[PDB]
């Protein structure tokens, strides 16, 4: 009955809202300071969110006007610093906060993520997530030296493989009780629990063991961030929780029911699969208060970056284009004009009252089908920080939001105690014995 709701953020300057970095409250430039991640995670944990969620890029928003130098201009996702490394700083200050984490299956070999996943489930005592994705920037591709440039659906086979690779070292290498301790006998593991994996596929040749000991979850728990017809089927397969685009109750209800009926044939529960929407809130005691804090925020919107955001995201150059061309069924001039206004992205935009939010909150939840959120910011901290002073204790009156944690690892925070590993019905399971 408890909305799960997520801290959407990235280590980088200009993540969603462009241009708000000129915002006279904001902490954008504190990016580089690792206290400004320390003071938000515990920020987080004061308003019992579930997981702080941290999206990424290794490629270069230089679509737009064919170059990235209103990327760099704007701080439209450059610089931009390294996510995983944020991790153990944060988990350090916190006891209940976890943490996703996105990183693609296209550049890096899985046998260093799958130690670096480990490691941090280990580090945080099984509160680590892995949002997984493809990646659709050009300059990564060029940049990590890739001889043949894998197509859209193509990737998302890569991927496919990527998890198989890391499924196998972090479920069936190392058997439950492979480390025993055992001075008397001097074992400190059984070597006959460690096992290879024997992997051989198109993409991947690991012969394993996997260089770690068993953790608290194994596997971290699986996002999902992707929503062509691919990455809707990847999701059904092997995600725990899909990060859904769409800022109605009838496209993301279709949404849910789309992947939860994709998620039949790979012999999944689709209960087993939670359903997040983003949401942006600008919350106020008064309408007015809210109204205000949304007029301050639109005189620092720059259409510019969010022009360099849009091209990158879509392949769409539209500098490239009349007013007066069509892309959608959408001219150009209007896809333009709808950017230049805060809610007219992808994301619910909530302004009100804490009674308002909440309203709109759980209409998403009750009407789509949805199980929690992840909140985008305007200003740092002060999306969060209003959100947790004004919303958080209304969802709490109403029985729609935690009061305080339940114990366990993050997978048992959302599929229940006990839950720890990976569900029998998931694909994972396989490698167990
Ligand atoms: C809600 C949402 C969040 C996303 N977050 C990221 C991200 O943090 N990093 C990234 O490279 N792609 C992100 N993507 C895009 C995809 O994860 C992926 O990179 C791919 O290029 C697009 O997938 P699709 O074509 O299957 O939708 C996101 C997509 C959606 C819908």
């Amino acid at each position: 009955k408890k909305i799960h709701i997520n801290a959407f953020e990235m280590n980088c300057v200009g993540h969603i809202a462009h241009g708000l970095w000129r915002h006279p409250e904001n902490q954008r430039h504190r990016y580089t300071d690792l206290n400004y991640w320390t003071e938000l995670a515990q920020l987080l944990e004061k308003g019992k969110f579930d997981a702080l969620f941290l999206a990424d890029v290794v490629g270069i928003y230089d679509v737009y006007r064919q170059s990235r130098d209103t990327a760099v201009r704007e701080a439209v996702q450059i610089p931009v610093n390294d996510p995983l490394m944020l991790i153990s700083a944060m988990a350090y200050v916190t006891k209940h906060l976890a943490f996703a984490v996105t990183f693609s299956t296209t550049y890096e070999h899985p046998y260093g993520h799958a130690r670096r996943m480990s490691t941090l489930d280990h580090l945080t005592k099984g509160r680590i997530a892995w949002n997984v994705v493809t990646s659709h920037l050009p300059s990564a591709d060029k940049n990590f030296g890739i001889k043949k440039i894998l197509e859209h659906d193509e990737r998302y086979d890569l991927a496919d493989e990527y998890l198989e690779v890391c499924y196998k070292l972090w479920e069936g290498s190392w058997e439950d009780n492979a480390v025993i301790r055992d001075i008397e006998n001097n074992i400190y593991t059984d070597p006959s629990k460690v096992h290879e994996i024997n992997h051989s596929g198109k993409y991947f040749e690991v012969p394993g063991p996997h260089l770690c000991e068993p953790s608290p979850q194994r596997t971290p728990v699986i996002y999902q961030a992707g929503m062509s017809e691919r990455g809707r089927e990847f999701a059904a397969k092997h995600a725990e929780c899909v990060f859904l685009g769409g800022k109605d109750v009838e496209t993301l209800k279709f949404f849910v029911d789309d992947i939860r009926k994709r998620a039949k044939k790979y012999g999944r529960n689709p209960d087993h699969i939670k359903m997040f929407a983003g949401i942006c809130v600008i919350v106020g005691k008064t309408h007015d208060e809210a109204m205000e804090k949304l007029n301050s925020f639109q005189k620092y919107w720059s259409l510019e970056g969010h022009l360099a955001h849009y091209g990158g995201g879509t392949g769409y150059d539209l500098s490239k284009y009349s007013s007066n061309d069509y892309i959608g069924s959408i001219s150009v001039g209007e896809i333009i004009n709808n950017m230049s206004k805060l809610d007219g992205k992808w994301f619910k935009l909530s302004v009100g009252t804490p009674k308002k939010v909440a309203d709109e909150m759980q209409y998403l939840v009750e009407e789509a089908g949805i199980d929690g959120f992840n909140l985008v910011q305007y200003v740092s901290p002060g999306t969060f920080v209003d959100f947790i002073e004004l919303v958080v204790p209304e969802l709490q009156k109403r029985g729609l939001y935690r009061v305080d944690y339940e114990e366990g690892t993050y997978r048992e925070k959302l599929f229940g105690k006990g839950n720890y590993r990976l569900p029998d019905d998931h694909i994972a399971a396989r490698y167990r014995n």
